[PDB]
């Protein structure tokens, strides 16, 4: 009972805000808002946005810079940008060609697919749309070790070059809007078809972040290590202590992360939490940000603040909300587009010049 | 005409700061005030030091740590601690063996011996002292573009795997020591002859320094780099934009110091300038710390600051003077016991652990 758009086209992308109103004249209510919402009133998404005005760039001048390149390395893969998918459930519900749309759009651009755990597409759906693109897959900690092993298997024999352990989701947040809703999933998770015993329609949001392990620890990084015998990123870290803690138990990545702030309520904004991150990593993995990413000037400010790279979400997403619908390969070239431009007014010629930016710091905020 | 120390023997070191005093008793009195002195009343000397008390280290309790590892990487090369030696001109004053004693110490020890361009020692006898250890040349330019083509080659055949040009040297630091001793060099300088029409015997370093280039730019970066084709640090560093310049002109390493306090006078401690740089630099290229390290806690606090290694220089000198290649031997074996002790009481396994370390800001400084 689920009518997804599925229509195929090129968007103009002015800027990626206007793409959440953008889309709810066919583009189901309850889907969207389950894209869109977050924890209690929003006030956590509304910091990860504020934030970037915290910290500001400078122009910068007779630099002796043209033809800015956005290419960089990570962990073996040389991607077109600094930013990759990030890992995002049922992409059904903005789009009837689900995850297999977003990894054609990502692999076409040329970066890295994240596959969540919880896909609506099968792998042989996805991997159609990769042809044969890197992609990394996201897991939850299951209570039962052999759905580990076996989930851990199964990204490997999908061609997985890291798997991202996201930590941050023991519980669901407070999701108000999908709770007025009374939202259910409408369709099935292909890949964690081991966990939910009865039915998965017949579980609502409550019972299915209830189903995965909530007792993760630091063993759970090591033994995820161990098995896989590829990269592990640690997601959802906010806080310094968790990202040594990662690093000690065995994880090759540290991935900053409120998940989109749909989870904990009454936490900072992502990115004020990057810095103190970045000093305690003290270059021992690489990083990936996320949660707040909307334009060229944010990958440039998580670069100079010691991100590697960061991951889109919502705006690669946008096939749903509110108006007429906006999200996916032309999203992709907008971000490249816009941190080209950002890179040549800042003087930085690569991404590496990136890293080197020092910020203005504000100290009123978003209001000035 | 010079009488240095010739006793080869190893020495046991309860700490490096008795080397100096006892190193005093053995070296004659000019060569003696040309290694340990510094520029005007040694205020930025002392400053070197006392900077080791503005970030204090905690020790860490039930880290389940035991035999801490010591070893590290840099450019490619495997060393036993994370110390190198600092590039230091004349060991000739210090012990008749001279580079060759310290560096049959450094390459039996298993780390990197820097070759300083005023040594009294030639590429053929430090090779032999070395026995096919690793070795990095420090270039002091010649005015003459050939001059320095072939320095940089006979450098690179002699089998340096790195360049650091050393650009903090223009003109001679205020060392009043040296002036009112009337310091001259008591014999050649077998690198840099070349350029200096004579001999560096009975020569002032005042008159040396005066015949290598004043006018570096970035383009001598570039260029050192285009012709070795081997990895160049810039050293002297103390100011962030230097990094960040250095990078963009094609460094490979950044060589925070000041070249132990005999540079620019009134300035800081050179701890105090490299987490600036570290955060500019922001994992860009290696970072080498050195000017005033003497304890295994020096070690850990640059490590902890955003250095990947150190270099040392004068312990390693008293030692030699002390005991020849087996004293330099017995300084690098204390650091490297010293540092172990640290990691042991720190929590930290290893190398990388040091790097993610918090220190206590102490903003009362010396005095406490
Ligand atoms: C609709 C939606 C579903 C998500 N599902 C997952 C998930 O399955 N796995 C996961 O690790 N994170 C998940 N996240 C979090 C994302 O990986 C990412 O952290 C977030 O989208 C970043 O915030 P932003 O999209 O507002 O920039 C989801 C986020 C959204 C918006
Ligand atoms: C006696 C002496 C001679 C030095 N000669 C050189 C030199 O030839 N080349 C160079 O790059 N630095 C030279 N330096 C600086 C060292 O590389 C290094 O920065 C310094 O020894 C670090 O300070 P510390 O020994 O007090 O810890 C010299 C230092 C000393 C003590």
């Amino acid at each position: 009972e689920y009518n997804a758009p599925s229509e195929i086209k090129y968007i103009d992308v002015v800027n990626t805000y206007d793409l959440e109103e953008e889309a709810s004249k066919v583009v189901p209510h309850g889907g969207f808002n389950y894209i869109a919402g977050a924890s209690g009133d929003e006030w956590t998404k509304r910091a990860n946005d504020r934030a970037w005005k915290h910290k500001l760039l400078y122009p910068r001048l007779a630099q002796d810079v043209e033809a800015p390149d956005t290419s960089t390395e990570i962990l073996g893969h040389k991607i077109k940008a600094p930013f990759i998918m990030a890992p995002i459930a049922a992409h059904g519900l903005a789009h009837t060609t689900k995850e297999a749309g977003t990894a054609r759009a990502v692999s076409e651009f040329g970066t890295i697919m994240s596959i969540s755990a919880y896909s609506g597409a099968t792998f042989e759906e996805i991997s159609e749309g990769l042809n044969g693109g890197p992609r990394w897959f996201q897991i939850y900690m299951a209570k039962d070790d052999q759905q580990n092993r076996d989930i851990l298997d199964e990204a490997k024999s999908d061609g997985a070059t890291a798997i991202i352990l996201t930590a941050d989701s023991t519980v669901s947040g407070n999701r108000d809007r999908d709770v007025k809703n009374k939202f259910v999933y409408p369709f099935g998770m292909p890949i964690v078809q081991r966990y939910l015993r009865g039915t998965a329609e017949g579980m609502s949001l409550n019972n299915i972040y209830g189903a995965s392990k909530q007792k993760i620890s630091p063993r759970d990084i090591e033994e995820i290590a161990a098995h896989s015998g590829l990269p592990v990123f640690v997601k959802g870290i906010q806080h310094p202590e968790d990202a040594d803690m990662a690093i000690k138990r065995g994880a090759s990545g540290i991935w900053v992360s409120n998940h989109g702030a749909r989870q904990l309520y009454e936490a900072p904004g992502s990115f004020d939490t990057l810095p103190a991150i970045a000093e305690r990593v003290n270059k021992r993995v690489p990083i990936v940000f996320d949660s707040g990413v909307r334009r060229g000037e944010h990958v440039a400010k998580a670069l100079a603040s010691g991100a590697d790279v960061v991951a889109l979400g919502r705006p690669v997403l946008f096939g749903l909300a509110l108006g007429g619908w906006q999200g996916a390969y032309s999203v992709l070239d907008y971000f490249q587009k816009d941190l080209t431009r950002v890179m040549q007014l800042t003087g930085s010629q690569n991404v590496e010049d990136l890293k080197g930016l020092d910020l203005f710091d504000n100290p009123y905020g978003y209001e000035y």
